[PDB]
């Protein structure tokens, strides 16, 4: 027998029984990459949350040269610490204004896409793919939109993304001929004069801005480029993989449909059963650290299993069941924890809630339309996504 090797299932829709064995028997343990290289699994709330708030396990340093790997790079080395690139350029505060969902005109922009995707599916009539024609669409234009840039870049973009979150062993020629491609439209962008909307209009003036002429000029570029990367396919994603989690529970979906002043805290609930992230997050230990029982030493890889947190009964009583009472409802991990606390969370909160406002109230008998086994799970992919998920109503 060989090490044990992660990651355990491509399935989104159902949390493997081992995951439960594992953090009871060995919630710290030692696992093999598809790199080959080894590491350490992490997979209980205390040692998760322990290890994403204590910063000497770090992002920025899992791409150094020489490291043991989660999987290949598909961006540049310094991109991975791209938050830290952002707040060391002092432009923290405006990209986060940015992406906010309180932007006018933002909630009514996803209500009305949402709904114009579900009447054309209505009009073409069942079966209705919810991924590829609803869910995915729905994030792209809403990407858009926060961006400043024109609705019909966004498929192009889009395009580039079932390559460049490929969760790799080795090296992947096309994401970097995509990035090549994409960080050029970004930078065409920045001296567009028509962008003077949502993030990459923000961008183009501050570059302007005395405040900022020693930026560099590929990080406005970059931020473009990651920013509508991330957000599209963690929105288009997550989304995705919650409708099927609905679906499966049509008494939740009626309740929904019924009062959907609780939509927020299904969601909420949504999130936190959420399989949507493919591998552990990954980070680096710059010192020697106690972790439960084995002191990680410097320079060892460690991945922090989401669901192995966010399914523990310790913290979530009963954690494969859809409460909207719990008291502890956002303490979960769908969104990370400490230093790299995803910054797009409000916005992946509102684009899920409107969707599926938009989606019952469209379609309140949706269901599977074909057997849950039939859906065909990405592989090596750093999100778990079904290729296709047909529906009827
Ligand atoms: C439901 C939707 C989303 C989910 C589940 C999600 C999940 C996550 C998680 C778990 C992390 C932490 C990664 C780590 O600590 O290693 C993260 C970070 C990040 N997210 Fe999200 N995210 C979502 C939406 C978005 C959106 C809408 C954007 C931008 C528009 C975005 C951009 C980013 C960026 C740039 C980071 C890196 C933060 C850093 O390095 O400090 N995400 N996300
Ligand atoms: O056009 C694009 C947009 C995004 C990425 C991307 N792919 N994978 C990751 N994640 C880290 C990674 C894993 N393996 C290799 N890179 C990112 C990314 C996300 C956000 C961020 O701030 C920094 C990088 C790639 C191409
Ligand atoms: O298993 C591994 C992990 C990482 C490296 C590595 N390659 N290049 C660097 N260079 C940055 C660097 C900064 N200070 C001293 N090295 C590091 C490294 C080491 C330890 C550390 O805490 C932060 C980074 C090598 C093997």
């Amino acid at each position: 027998t060989v090490l044990l090797e992660v990651p355990f299932s491509a399935r989104g829709d159902r949390i493997p029984d081992a995951v439960a064995e594992l953090r009871t028997r060995e919630p710290i343990r030692k696992v093999r990459t598809i790199t080959g290289a080894e590491a350490w699994l992490v997979s209980s709330y205390a040692l998760c949350t322990q290890v994403l708030e204590d910063r000497r396990f770090s992002m920025k340093e899992t791409a150094a040269a020489g490291a043991p790997r989660l999987n290949a790079l598909t961006v540049p080395p310094e991109v991975v610490n791209n938050m830290g690139n952002i707040a060391d350029a002092g432009l923290r505060k405006a990209v986060m204004k940015a992406i906010t969902p309180k932007a006018p005109g933002l909630e009514q922009f996803l209500r009305d896409t949402a709904n114009s995707l579900l009447d054309n599916l209505i009009t073409e009539g069942a079966p209705a793919d919810l991924r590829n024609d609803f869910a995915d669409p729905l994030a792209t234009a809403l990407h858009c939109k926060v961006l400043g840039i024109p609705q019909e870049d966004g498929p192009k973009l889009f395009r580039s993304l079932s390559i460049a979150f490929m969760s790799s062993a080795d090296p992947i020629p096309a994401a970097k001929i995509n990035w090549d491609r994409d960080i050029e439209y970004m930078a065409g962008i920045l001296e567009n004069p028509n962008i003077t909307t949502g993030l990459m209009g923000e961008l183009s003036r501050l570059r302007k801005d005395p405040a900022y002429s020693h930026v560099s000029d590929e990080l406005f570029a970059t931020i473009g480029v990651t920013f509508f990367g991330a957000g599209v396919i963690s929105t288009g994603s997550f989304l995705t993989t919650a409708l099927i989690s609905l679906i499966q529970r049509p008494q939740l979906r009626n309740l929904l449909h019924e009062k959907p002043e609780l939509i927020p805290a299904g969601v909420e609930e949504l999130l936190r059963i959420n399989l949507s992230f493919a591998d552990g997050l990954p980070r680096l230990a710059t010192a020697d650290i106690q972790v439960g029982d084995v002191l990680v030493r410097k320079g060892e890889l460690v991945l922090v299993l989401l669901e192995g947190a966010n399914f523990d009964p310790e913290h979530f009583p009963n954690p494969g069941s859809i409460e909207l009472d719990r008291p502890n409802p956002t303490s979960h991990l769908a969104f990370g924890r400490g230093q790299h606390f995803c910054p797009g969370s409000a916005l992946g909160r509102r684009h899920a809630q409107i969707g599926i406002e938009a989606l019952l109230k469209k379609m309140p008998g949706v269901d599977l339309a074909v057997p849950i086994d039939q859906l065909v799970w990405r592989t090596r992919f750093q999100r778990r996504i079904p290729e296709r998920l047909p529906v009827l109503w």
